[PDB]
């Protein structure tokens, strides 16, 4: 769990910023190699454990790996590196990634949520920017600070006082602060709107209160040009309004899954 600062080396150089602080690259010596790392750093020291926490309980390909956590200057979270960073802005910057390699990578995410629903974790911020590449045909879901434990008696988690990325929050997180995995497979639809958009952003030019009136009037944002309809059937069942009826993430992975395959052996 905890690292030893003297064979931690941070770079200069640092990857991305936000709300957290800093995610800087480094170097990590290992058992005989010397392993690549993304070091968040804190510069909120409990947020920061919790998501440790959490981290370390998981244990799948498709989520990021927690090397462990440090204290020196400021709180530090190590994790295993995805090179190719954010699927959001991965996208943006690559433009002609083919929609095989899109379903692939969604796919994968599907495969990761499968495994945290089973493990009755709550991911509550699952979004394109929180998808990480490892390679372009490697996705791994990161950001596990909003992340929750399931009550080994509840199906949910009830937030006490409501910042929230609202246009990924399913309605029963908005009119009951509700979050359960059957919340991520709504999350998951505007992650697969976003990947097949190539990283745009869901709802554009509208307020969070605009996009709740949307909702509300059973309008859902469109088909992403050059979306094949299946994959676009499958936002839209994320999409699902009651809780009950909206799919679960073993559905959600089966019918990636078959498609995919669909598409593989329809290439050859
Ligand atoms: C903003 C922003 N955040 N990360 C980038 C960013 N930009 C480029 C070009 N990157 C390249 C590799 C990479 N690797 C990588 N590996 C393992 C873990 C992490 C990571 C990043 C976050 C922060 N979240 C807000 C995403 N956590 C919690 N974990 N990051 C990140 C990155 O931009």
């Amino acid at each position: 769990v905890y690292l030893d600062r003297k064979l931690l080396t941070l770079e200069d150089k640092e990857l991305g910023s936000g709300n957290f602080g800093t995610v800087k690259k480094g170097y990590y010596q290992m058992k005989k190699v010397v392993k690549t790392v993304a070091v968040k750093i804190l510069k909120l020291k409990d947020e920061l454990l919790a998501e440790a926490n959490v981290m370390q309980q998981l244990d799948n390909p498709y989520i990021v790996r927690m090397i462990g956590i440090c204290e020196a200057e400021s709180w530090m979270l190590v994790m295993e590196m995805a090179e190719l960073g954010p699927l959001n802005k991965y996208l943006q910057q690559n433009r002609h990634v083919k929609d095989k390699n899109i379903i692939e990578l969604v796919h994968q995410v599907s495969m990761g949520m499968k495994y945290l629903e089973e493990s009755n974790f709550v991911h509550r911020d699952l979004a394109a920017r929180n998808v990480l590449l490892v390679t372009q045909h490697y996705a791994k879901i990161s950001d596990f600070g909003l992340s929750k434990a399931l009550r080994a008696d509840e199906n949910y988690y009830k937030a006490q006082t409501h910042k929230w990325p609202v246009k990924w929050y399913a309605p029963e997180c908005i009119n009951y602060y509700k979050f359960s995995s059957k919340s991520d497979v709504w999350s998951f639809g505007v992650l697969m709107w976003e990947a097949f958009s190539y990283g745009q952003k869901p709802y554009r030019g509208m307020k969070g209160s605009e996009v709740t009136a949307m909702l509300e009037k059973g309008e859902r944002m469109g088909c992403p040009a050059g979306c094949p309809r299946e994959m676009y059937d499958l936002m839209n069942l994320c999409w699902t309004y009651d809780v009950e009826n909206r799919p679960g993430f073993a559905a959600v992975e089966l019918r990636l899954r078959n498609y995919y395959y669909d598409v593989v052996n329809h290439h050859h």
